[PDB]
């Protein structure tokens, strides 16, 4: 199974077992060695209704449509993270790779499901270091049990391991992405993925 170039598809973080956060995205790529999707400026987030065990998600303070520039995703299957090409709001420069750290990307009839696992990685858009981020963070929520002990081991081991892999210059990404466009007709989508009654 795969999603055709183009298509629009649900791109999820699940939550208590429902949707906690979910967007539509255009299907760049669906590789058995890469799946890219786009969210594009303007687009509609759906959220699920509180409460959750870790409360809303932090996206609601954009209430609902994504403000900032588009974020092409890039995911390796089966690794538990995914990496997002962030440009500059005013000029559309490259700026930086963001390593989310998430559950491997699942596959479902209406797109990818996955959920944020706190611990983030950033390279500059120069890629002359890299910086771990809210390590301290995710080791908090760990503690107040947000991650179970299996979850947040596997956590640590995929941060690790990725942060291993840049630092030995095989990061699995090409960087040629940093110049990669959307066409000119991928504007905003509006498609909302809320189940209203509930
Ligand atoms: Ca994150
Ligand atoms: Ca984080």
């Amino acid at each position: 199974e795969s999603f055709a170039f183009g298509a629009v598809v649900e791109r999820r973080d699940e939550l208590d077992g429902r949707p906690w956060i979910s967007y539509p995205v255009r299907v760049v790529a669906d590789t058995p060695e890469l799946v890219a999707v786009h969210l594009s400026h303007g687009t509609r987030l759906t959220f699920g209704d509180d409460p959750f065990s870790w409360g809303p998600h932090p996206w609601q303070l954009f209430g609902d449509r994504w403000q900032s520039a588009g974020i092409l995703q890039l995911h390796r299957p089966g690794r538990g993270h995914s990496v997002w090409v962030l440009r500059d709001a005013d000029t559309g420069a490259f700026r930086e790779w963001y390593v989310n750290v998430e559950a491997p990307w699942r596959r479902t009839p209406t797109g990818f499901s996955t959920l944020d696992h706190e611990i983030d990685l950033v390279v500059p858009a120069d890629s002359r270091t890299f910086r771990w981020k809210d390590v301290e963070k995710f080791e908090e929520r760990a503690r107040i049990g947000h991650f179970s002990p299996e979850e947040a081991t596997a956590i640590r081991a995929e941060a690790a391991d990725v942060a291993r892999e840049i630092a030995a210059g095989e990061q699995w990404w090409d960087t040629r992405w940093s110049r990669w466009e959307p066409p000119a007709g991928w504007n905003a989508l509006l498609q909302s993925f809320e189940t209203e009654g509930s």
